[PDB]
C-alpha cells in the first residue's frame, strides 16, 4: 500500500487532522444523553454534557462534512469511562463531558457510546479513508479528596468493573499523595496532582501493567493513533516504557501534549520528543503563529526563526502536530477580527512541516475565550465559508505533493509582513507566499525558487487574493504584486529517480518489530534496508513499493541507528537518523541513590551497561535525576525504561555541564523484572 493509505498507522504527515471535542460536535444518539443536572441539550451551560457522541461523528463522516473539507484524520475526546459525578466548583456544576476524568480505562464513556459504537466509528472512518486518534490520559483518574471520600467518586479506579482502589485509604499507593503541583519545577509537576485530580503512581506495578493492558485493548479495536494527555506531568522514563509496550505490540502514531507559552523554547521538551518514543503537539509553532498572525507581537522574522530553530531542535520535526488553537486556548478567531488572519494561519499551517490539526469549528469562524468558552457546540456545518474552502483546497496537497508532507523548509523571500517559503522533497516542490499586512501590498522581485520554468496557478484559485506565478530559467520568478492579505500556493510534482526517505515510524522498537519507511523513488522491486552498517534484504522486508517499505528490525545491539535504503539497482537514499533499537521489551524501574552530595548546578545522573542507560557514555546518561518530592536530597531518584529481565551493571554520575565525577568502587548490579515495576535503592560509592 502507498504511504498515503488510510492503513498507514505510523505516518500522519500526509494527513490533516480534525480535532473533535466529542460532546460538542454532533449528538447522533439522543438516547445515550446524560440526564438531569448533568445535561443541557441547548448547550448553554458549557460545563455540562450537551450530547455530542460517536454516532454523531459517524453521521458527519457519512454525510460528507469532513471528507468535503479534505480531512483525512480525526482525534476524539478520551473514550474511556469517566466518573458520573456532577461536581459543584464554587457555585457551578461541572461534569466529565470533556472525558478527562477516567474511572475505567477498559470501558467506554456511555455518553459517547458503547464498544459497538466505537467499532462502528472505526469502520465508518476507515471506509472514508479517515484515520482515528484517541485521547488517552494515564496521568490521573478524577477529582478527589483523601480526607473527604464522599467528594465526587474519590478518584476511584476500576479494571473493567472491578474496583482497584480510591484516593482515600490508598494503602496500595495506586496514587500520589504529595499535594498539588505549583508548576515550579518539572519534578514538582510530575509527582504532585494536577488541580485536584488523583495522580496515578506508575511505579506501582498494578497501575503500570493495568495501563499498558488498557492501551492494548484500544489498539486491538483498530485505533490509528494516540494523543497522550499531560505528558510533561508523568515520569518520562515510564512514558518511554509505555511507548515501548505500544510499539513492541502494535505501533501507531503517538504524540503528547506538553504546553509551551509564548516565546518559550524548552530543551526538555525537545529531548522528550527526540527520545521518548512519541512526538509532541507543536506549541512552539502554534504560539509563534498566534504572535505573527493573531496578536501582532512578532513579525515574519520570528516566524522564520521558529521554522529554522524547530527544524534543528526536533530530530523528527515532521512528526510534530501543528495547530493554531485547541481545547485549552482561546480560539484563534477573535470576535472583532478580520477573518483573513484566521484564513492565512490556516493556509500556513496546512502547507507547513509536521502534522496539521484543525480544532473543530475553526472553519465556522467560532470565537471564544478560555475553557469552557472555547468549547461551544459547533454552530453549523456549512461548506460555504472561506475557511472551509481554504482547507478543502490545501488539505489534499499533503497527499498529492510529498514536498508538503516530508519536505524541508526554506525562506525564499521575507520582510516584516511577507514570508515566501519553499517546501522540497525529491523532485517535488511547493512555494507558499503570505502577506499578513491586510492594508499594504508588497512588490515581490528577486524571488528565486526550485520550481521548473513555467506558469503556475495559485492552488487557492485566488480565494485569498493569490496570483499566478511566472517562473523563468534558474527558477527566477517574474516581478509580481502580492496583494494586501494575499496568500498564494504554487506547486510542482514529478517522479523522483533517487530513493528518498521522507518518514520512518515507529522510531523506537525492539528487533523483530516491523517499521514503516515512506518516501519516493524506492522502485517496485525489493532493494536493501540499512540499520547503521547492517544490511537487511529478502524475506525480512515484508513488502516494498515505490512510496512505502515494511521491514523487520534486525537483531542488532540496542542503540541509535541511521536508516537508509537502496533500490534494486543499488542506488542509496538519504539518511534518516535517530532510530532507536531497544535491547528488548521494556519495564519501568525506579533508581534511588543515597547520599550523593552536590554543589549548586551539579546534578546526579545514571549510566549503565545497556543502551537504555547510554552504555557508559556520560553524554547519554539518564537524568538529571530528582531530589525533592518522592525522595529528598542528598538522595536522588528517577524512573527509567530498561530491558525486561536483563542483568544490568550501573553507576551514578555527578555532572556540572559536561564535567563528570564517577562513583568509585565496583559497578552496582541488578536484574530488571520480567514485567511490572521495581525499585533499586543503593548508596553513592565514593
Ligand atoms: O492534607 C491537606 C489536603 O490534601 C489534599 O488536598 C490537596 C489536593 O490533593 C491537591 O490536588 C491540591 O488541590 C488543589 C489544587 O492544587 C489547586 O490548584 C486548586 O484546584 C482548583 C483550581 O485552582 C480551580 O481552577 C478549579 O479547577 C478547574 C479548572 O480551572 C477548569 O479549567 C476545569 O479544568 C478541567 C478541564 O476543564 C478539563 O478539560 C481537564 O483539563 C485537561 C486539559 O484540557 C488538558 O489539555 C490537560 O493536558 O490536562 C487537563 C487534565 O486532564 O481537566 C481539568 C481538571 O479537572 O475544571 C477544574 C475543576 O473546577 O478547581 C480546582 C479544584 O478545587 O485547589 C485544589 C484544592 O485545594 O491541594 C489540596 C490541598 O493541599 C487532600 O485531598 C485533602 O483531603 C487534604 O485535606
Ligand atoms: O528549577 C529548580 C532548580 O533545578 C535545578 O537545581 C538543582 C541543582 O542544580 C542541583 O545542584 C541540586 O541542588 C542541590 C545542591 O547541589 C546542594 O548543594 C543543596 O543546595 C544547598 C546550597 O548548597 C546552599 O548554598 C543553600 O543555602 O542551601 C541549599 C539547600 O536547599 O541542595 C540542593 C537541592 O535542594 O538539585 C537542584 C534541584 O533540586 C537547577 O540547577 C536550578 O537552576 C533550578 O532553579
Ligand atoms: O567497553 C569498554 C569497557 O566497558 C566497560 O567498562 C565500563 C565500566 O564497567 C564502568 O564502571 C565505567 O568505568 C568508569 C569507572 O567506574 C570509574 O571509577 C572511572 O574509572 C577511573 C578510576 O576512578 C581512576 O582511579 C582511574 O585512574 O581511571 C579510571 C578511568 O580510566 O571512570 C570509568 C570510565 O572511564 O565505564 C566503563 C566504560 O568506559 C566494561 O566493564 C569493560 O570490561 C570494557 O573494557
Ligand atoms: O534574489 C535572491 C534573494 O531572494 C530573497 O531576497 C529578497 C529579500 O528577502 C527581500 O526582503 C528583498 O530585499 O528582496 C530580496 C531579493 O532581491 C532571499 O531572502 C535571499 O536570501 C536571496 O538571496
Ligand atoms: O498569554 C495567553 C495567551 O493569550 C492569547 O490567547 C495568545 O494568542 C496566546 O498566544 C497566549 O498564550
Ligand atoms: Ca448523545
Ligand atoms: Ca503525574
Ligand atoms: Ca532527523
Amino acid at each position: 500500500a502507498p504511504d498515503t493509505s488510510v492503513s498507514n498507522k505510523q505516518n500522519f504527515s500526509t494527513d490533516v487532522i480534525y480535532q473533535i471535542f466529542t460532546d460538542r460536535f454532533s449528538d447522533g444518539n439522543p438516547a445515550n444523553n446524560p440526564t438531569g443536572a448533568a445535561f443541557d441539550g441547548t448547550c448553554t451551560n458549557l460545563r455540562l454534557y450537551c450530547g455530542g457522541d460517536w454516532q454523531g461523528i459517524i453521521n458527519k463522516i457519512n454525510d460528507g462534512y469532513l471528507t468535503g473539507m479534505g480531512v483525512t484524520a480525526i482525534w476524539i475526546s478520551q473514550p474511556v469511562e469517566n466518573i458520573y459525578s456532577i461536581i459543584n466548583y464554587s457555585g457551578v456544576n461541572n461534569t466529565a463531558y470533556h472525558g478527562y476524568w477516567a474511572r475505567d480505562f477498559k470501558k467506554t464513556n456511555p455518553a459517547y457510546g458503547t464498544i459497538a459504537d466505537f467499532q462502528n466509528l472505526i469502520a465508518a472512518a476507515h471506509a472514508k479513508n479517515i484515520k482515528v486518534i484517541i485521547n488517552f490520559a494515564p496521568n490521573h483518574t478524577s477529582p478527589a479528596s483523601s480526607d473527604q471520600p464522599s467528594f465526587a467518586e474519590n478518584g476511584r479506579l476500576y479494571d473493567n468493573g472491578t474496583l482497584l482502589g480510591g484516593y482515600t485509604n490508598d494503602t496500595q499507593n495506586l496514587f500520589h499523595h504529595n499535594g498539588g503541583t505549583d508548576f515550579s519545577t518539572t519534578e514538582n509537576g510530575i509527582y504532585k496532582n494536577l488541580y485536584d485530580l488523583a495522580d496515578l503512581n506508575h511505579n506501582n506495578s498494578t497501575v503500570d501493567v493495568y495501563l499498558k493492558d488498557a492501551i492494548k485493548m484500544w489498539l486491538d479495536l483498530g485505533i490509528d493513533g494516540i494523543r497522550m494527555d499531560a505528558v510533561k506531568h508523568m515520569p518520562f522514563g515510564w512514558q518511554k516504557s509505555f511507548m515501548a509496550a505500544v510499539n513492541n505490540y502494535k505501533p501507531v502514531f503517538t504524540f503528547g501534549e506538553w504546553f509551551l507559552g509564548v516565546n518559550e523554547v524548552s530543551p526538555e521538551n525537545h529531548k522528550f520528543a527526540n527520545e521518548s518514543g512519541m512526538s509532541l503537539l507543536d506549541f512552539r509553532f502554534a504560539q509563534k503563529v498566534r504572535q505573527v498572525f493573531r496578536d501582532n507581537t512578532d513579525n515574519m522574522y520570528g516566524l522564520k526563526a521558529m521554522l529554522e530553530g524547530s527544524a534543528a531542535d526536533y530530530a523528527q520535526v515532521d512528526d510534530q502536530v501543528t495547530f493554531i488553537d485547541n481545547h485549552d486556548m482561546e480560539r484563534f478567531h477573535a470576535s472583532n477580527a478580520n477573518r483573513r488572519k484566521l484564513e492565512q494561519a490556516l493556509a500556513f499551517t496546512l502547507t507547513s512541516r509536521g502534522v496539521p490539526a484543525i480544532y473543530y469549528g475553526t472553519e465556522q469562524y467560532m470565537s471564544g475565550g478560555t475553557d469552557p468558552d472555547n468549547r461551544a457546540r459547533i454552530p453549523s456545518f456549512s461548506t460555504s465559508t472561506t475557511a472551509y474552502q481554504v482547507i478543502q483546497k490545501l488539505a489534499p496537497l499533503r497527499k498529492s505533493n510529498p514536498a508538503i508532507a516530508y519536505g524541508s523548509t526554506q525562506e525564499r523571500w521575507i520582510n516584516n509582513d511577507v514570508l515566501i517559503y519553499e517546501r522540497k522533497f525529491g523532485s517535488n516542490v511547493a512555494v507558499v507566499a503570505v502577506n499578513r499586512n491586510l492594508n499594504a501590498p508588497a512588490s515581490i522581485s528577486g524571488l528565486v525558487t526550485s520550481l521548473p520554468q513555467g506558469s503556475y496557478n495559485d492552488v487557492l484559485g485566488g480565494l485569498l487574493n493569490g496570483n499566478t506565478l511566472s517562473v523563468g530559467s534558474g527558477g527566477a520568478a517574474s516581478n509580481f504584486t502580492l496583494a494586501a492579505g494575499g496568500t498564494a500556493v504554487w506547486q510542482y510534482t514529478a517522479a523522483t529517480a533517487t530513493p528518498t526517505i521522507g518518514h520512518v515510524g515507529p522510531m523506537m522498537a525492539k528487533p523483530g518489530v516491523t517499521i514503516t519507511i515512506d518516501g519516493r523513488g524506492f522502485g517496485s522491486s525489493k532493494g536493501t534496508v540499512y540499520f547503521g552498517t547492517t544490511a537487511v534484504s529478502g524475506a525480512d522486508i515484508t513488502s516494498w513499493e515505490d512510496t512505502q517499505i515494511k521491514v523487520k528490525i534486525p537483531a542488532v545491539a540496542g542503540g541509535n541507528y541511521n536508516i537508509k535504503v537502496a533500490n534494486a539497482a543499488g542506488t542509496a537514499s538519504n539518511v534518516y537518523d535517530n532510530f532507536e533499537v531497544l535491547s528488548g521489551d521494556q519495564v519501568s524501574v525506579r533508581f534511588v541513590v543515597n547520599n550523593a552530595t552536590t554543589a549548586l548546578g551539579q546534578n546526579v545522573y545514571l549510566t549503565g551497561s545497556v543502551s537504555e542507560l547510554g552504555n557508559w557514555d556520560p553524554a547519554k546518561a539518564i537524568g538529571p535525576m530528582y531530589n525533592q518530592v518522592v525522595y529528598q536530597y542528598p538522595n536522588w531518584y528517577y524512573d527509567v525504561s530498561v530491558p525486561a529481565g536483563k542483568t544490568i551493571e550501573f553507576k551514578f554520575l555527578k555532572k556540572q555541564g559536561s564535567t563528570v565525577t564517577w562513583e568509585g568502587g565496583s559497578n552496582h548490579t541488578f536484574t530488571a523484572p520480567s514485567s511490572g515495576t521495581a525499585t533499586i535503592n543503593v548508596n553513592w560509592q565514593p
